[PDB]
């Protein structure tokens, strides 16, 4: 198991513009296109990211290219964050995948407000951080996914991904 397969399991893969769980236009492997509700805005963003007139559809290779850049941007976002960096580096390799996942899903922003969780994770209080992480909108709106990430943080193994 690695970050890619993990994320691929959590986000799925779609080659046509779709609405995410929050109703926003997205494509590929969880690549958000825009928060605006104009489909045309979305198609525009799509062409811009892909470099060609897509007309709302892309190929698998194109989706995977987006995915790569997006994984990369997330890590890098983590590393550049002063509140994030230190926690991230204190964790083992599996748990670091759980961190990337959350970031990928919610932005460096969203995560940066999980202050108590961050601290608990940094002190390695697994069970405590798991309970704390559950007390969030994130868990409440996408519980099945959240559960898997949480378990990952809690255990440091890929069991939830089986
Ligand atoms: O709860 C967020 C857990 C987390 C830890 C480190 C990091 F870089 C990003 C997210
Ligand atoms: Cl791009
Ligand atoms: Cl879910």
């Amino acid at each position: 198991m690695n970050i890619f397969e993990m994320l691929r399991i959590d986000e799925g893969l779609r080659l046509k513009i779709y609405k995410d769980t929050e109703g926003y236009y997205t494509i590929g492997i969880g690549h958000l296109l825009t928060k605006s509700p104009s489909l045309n805005a979305a198609k525009s963003e799509l062409d811009k990211a892909i470099g060609r007139n897509c007309n709302g559809v892309i190929t698998k290779d194109e989706a995977e290219k987006l995915f790569n850049q997006d994984v990369d941007a997330a890590v890098r976002g983590i590393l550049r964050n002063a509140k994030l960096k230190p926690v991230y580096d204190s964790l083992d390799a599996v748990r670091r995948c759980a961190a990337i996942n959350q970031v990928f899903q919610m932005g460096e922003t969203g995560v940066a407000g999980f202050t108590n969780s961050l601290r608990m994770l940094q002190q390695k209080r697994w069970d405590e951080a798991a309970v704390n992480l559950a007390k969030s909108r994130w868990y409440n709106q996408t519980p099945n996914r959240a559960k898997r990430v949480i378990t990952t943080f809690r255990t440091g193994t890929w069991d939830a991904y089986k």
